[PDB]
């Protein structure tokens, strides 16, 4: 294809009209490009970079080639999270506590490659995650909102097949990444967007100021595409809520939208969302935001409105969330010395419940008793580790120790000279 | 003055025999050399430094031109902190703990100009500061451990003179303080010693790193001086207790002392301070230091002996912590937004809690309802100032809002995007 032609020229670094970037999603697009192409034009991203003008044609030429719906409720409403914090349930609460507003939000996520549970996992646990494109269009007009696995549709396919090269070769130049997250969404074709990131150590974007960057990067993107978006910077030190995996992070979310009571991270995390969507929605004037998710999410109109969703998903829309089924193996790990949590390390803990098999295993996660800060005394449990398999349950364990995830401190640091 | 001819040659680079560094102390304590001298020899130390024969000889010198004490029991206990935290009433508690076991331990405390409340300032508010030297030894054989202000006493006064310099210089060349902080400990000449090392920012010593350093620096000369230390790093993030100023920590610290329950900073610091001593008396077994500790103050034994103290200080034992005086008029901070605490400014507060004028006022200090990692909904108290005179407070107040010491954030750290 003369479709590498094009790709030659980035190689050399020149930038790409329109008509080039199009040549080579849509040879992307027809499989008339197999690996090795898009890996040299992986390669060379990275290496090269796209500039602006760039990046918007890309958006733009991986949506267009994928299928698009158009809702008849306006304006669209979406939320996306840059992500890495482990124990993410939120985005559950929101979309309900977006939705009873009565705007309109159809939320779809993706079964994580390196989350313990992907939104779409948590979802799938208690309704089904798995639409038609013309199903999702019923769902969101009839009850206003929806959870759905993005994968099992096709969008931004280009992006799809994309992605493989970048995990072969382990990169995740930005370009390609603005793309893939913000054509998505064009398809869904939603007028106002926020984005979230989660910032911190352990988290995708470790530096505040790299998340600014960031944003300016997320909301004049969404110019180029029109799309009114707002980035929101978001606590990432330790992993949200208690409870890690998606058994667990389902009832989690359950209950606290149940009884609009929940740990600080997930009621304060999704609030704050909720609210600025309600501002960009215009339901709610600047600086009410916090108030009416509060009242709503507190008033169990949001438990309300997630009901709907759950009953267009098939899930049983009384269930209670205490009669989730959880693994059967599980162990416990008992503080070693008396003091307070200097820290808890994220990455370690998705490994630890990755290990455990999460998310191929629903049952399987890690459950928190405790929070930074938290006081410690010799054998307070700091977490409890739930496997549906012996193997893994020893697997997770191992790694449990080395990794030593919930650090324990005192007042005396360290004592030197004996 | 020949001494000059020495300093000289610290200026060249040259290192100094015992006689010229005894001769240039003998001097100042003499009163032969003044100002310009002093700061001309403290200005070359900055820039050129001693190696530790240097420090230990100049240590012992100070030393030697001063009083020193001789005492009975043994060993001696010595326990000293290098200071920066605020509300560090810690030593009062260990002081007393340590007595129990009956290891001896005279207590040395001078007020700190840069600090709100002295040590020995929080001592005097619920007894009596200075006594002579000879009284000392009276006051520790009967009970065996006591509270004073070194400064009554006229020890390394070489010391004093040239401590002007450094403040009017703003340098503290690292020889020199080795030697002004142990210097005094070895008039006392005490077998046994401690260091503590509050570590964070807005500590003296900002990096554990540094404080490694230091340890070496510590305990290495003690050899010198023949003397057995042991320096402990210690958490310095944010203030100890909750209750600064001289009045307030007292209330705070002696309440610590009838209870044996207090507020978890001081307590486990306290503890494990007076563990070394212990484990380092060998009144108890390695490791079993920070437990004897524990169950000495728990038992009440340390109140007691605490005590003994006061009625050896002319305070009165039968005195009621809560009764203590505070000041008259109050003003405190309701939470500007609801969220948990991130973080609290140490430097930040002294000064806050100096401007009510402590420690010149007992009465004025600053009393934290609030710690770091605790929610506080908005309107929650984040600490209360008190003071004697108004104009100060509200002097106080008007620095208190520049310096917003409690720092109180949320998920959503910062929104971008409007």
């Amino acid at each position: 294809p003369e479709s590498v032609r094009y790709i030659k020229k980035k190689m050399h670094g020149e930038k790409l009209r329109k008509v080039e970037i199009e040549a080579i999603v849509r040879d992307i697009v027809d499989r008339k490009l197999r690996d090795i192409e898009i890996s040299s034009f992986v390669t060379a991203l990275e290496i090269n970079g796209l500039d602006m003008d760039e990046i918007a044609a890309l958006t733009i030429a991986m949506a267009e080639t994928g299928d698009m719906l158009d809702i008849d409720r306006k304006p669209i409403m979406d939320v996306h999270s840059i992500g890495g914090v482990p124990g993410n349930k939120t985005n559950i609460l929101v979309v309900p506590i977006v939705a009873a507003a009565g705007l309109t939000i159809p939320k779809t996520s993706s079964r994580a490659i390196t989350s313990a549970a992907g939104t779409a996992d948590v979802v799938e646990v208690f309704a089904d995650v798995s639409f038609s494109l013309d199903e999702i269009k019923r769902i969101v007009e009839k009850v206003g909102a929806c959870l759905v696995w993005g994968g099992a549709l096709n969008l931004a396919p280009a992006d799809d097949i994309t992605i493989k090269a970048e995990r072969a070769l382990s990169i995740d130049p930005t370009g390609l990444m603005l793309a893939s997250i913000m054509s998505k969404k064009y398809a869904m074709g939603s007028q106002y967007v926020l984005i979230d990131i989660p910032t911190g150590k352990g988290v995708k974007v470790e530096t505040v100021e790299e998340a600014r960057s960031l944003a300016r990067d997320f909301i004049e993107l969404g110019k180029r595409l029109g799309q009114y978006v707002e980035v929101a910077i978001t606590y990432g030190g330790q992993p949200i809520g208690h409870t890690v995996g998606p058994a667990l992070e389902a009832r989690e979310a359950l209950s606290a939208l149940m009884t609009g009571k929940g740990p600080g991270s997930l009621i304060e995390k999704a609030t704050g969302l909720a609210g600025i969507l309600l501002e960009m929605g215009g339901v709610a004037p600047a600086g009410t935001g916090k108030k009416m998710a509060k009242e709503i999410l507190e008033s169990g109109k949001a438990w309300e409105k997630m009901k709907e969703i759950i009953e267009a998903q098939g899930g049983d829309p009384n269930i209670k969330p205490e009669e989730i089924p959880i693994g059967d193996k599980t162990y416990t790990f008992t503080a070693a010395t008396s003091g307070y949590v200097t820290a808890i390390d994220n990455r370690a803990i998705t490994a630890i419940a990755r290990a455990a098999g999460a998310p191929e295993d629903k049952g399987a996660g890690i459950e928190l008793y405790v929070k930074v800060g938290e006081k410690v005394k010799e054998g307070d449990p700091l977490f409890t580790i739930h496997a549906e398999h012996e193997a893994r349950l020893d697997q997770a364990i191992v790694l449990a120790r080395r990794t030593e995830p919930i650090r324990i401190e005192g007042m005396v640091l360290q004592r030197i000279g004996n």
